[PDB]
């Protein structure tokens, strides 16, 4: 279950019998599994950004152009929300809060 779409062919990949070939590296790197480590993989082949990039709603970005999620809805990265009294801006996938304090 991948609901996705790869009319274009980049490279064919063919799996491997022995598995003594194994890709050139470990497990592929998402928003999500950038630290959190990925089940085995099992000959998933799929198309999407080149190596170095992370799987984020089908969008392609970067570990640095990955946003900030709340609570299932998204608000553009860079930008801030007011929680009370104090208030941060989304910068680096976490709260940036600027320094001040209302206690």
């Amino acid at each position: 279950g991948a609901m996705g779409s790869c009319r274009p062919p980049m490279v064919k990949l063919v799996c491997p019998a022995d598995n003594l070939r194994a890709e050139g590296l470990e497990c592929t790197k998402t928003c999500q599994n950038y630290d959190l480590e990925c089940m085995s993989m099992g000959c998933v082949s799929g198309c999407l950004c080149p190596p170095g990039m992370v799987r984020h709603e089908n969008r392609c970005v970067a570990l640095e152009r990955c946003p900030c999620f709340h609570q299932g809805k998204e608000y553009a990265p860079g930008e801030t929300v007011k929680i009370g009294c104090n208030t941060c801006v989304c910068r680096d996938r976490k709260w940036n809060c600027t320094d001040h304090v209302c206690d």
